């Protein structure tokens, strides 16, 4: 919700009222996860010795 | 029933997949009966003779 860059040169009289304020909303930024995987298969045949 | 015949070549690879195998069923032996009959007849006269 960064502020507004409408700084400008606002100058009004005292005996007056608002002129269409510019309230800005928020900004949503979303993301998504990622799957990681590691597999291991060992052959007990080649596992004869230690 | 009867166990599987001696294989001799029961050599399998290391870290391999379990083969489907082989399951032989049992044998149903069946027999039937036989009727034995012995007949005799004496005409009420040879039975009275001495």
């Amino acid at each position: 919700d960064a502020l507004a860059s409408v700084d400008g040169n606002n100058a009004h009289v005292e005996g007056s009222r608002a002129e269409d304020g510019e309230m800005k909303p928020t900004v949503i930024k979303s993301n998504v996860t990622q799957i990681l995987r590691k597999v291991v298969r060992v052959s007990d045949t080649a596992n004869t010795t230690a």
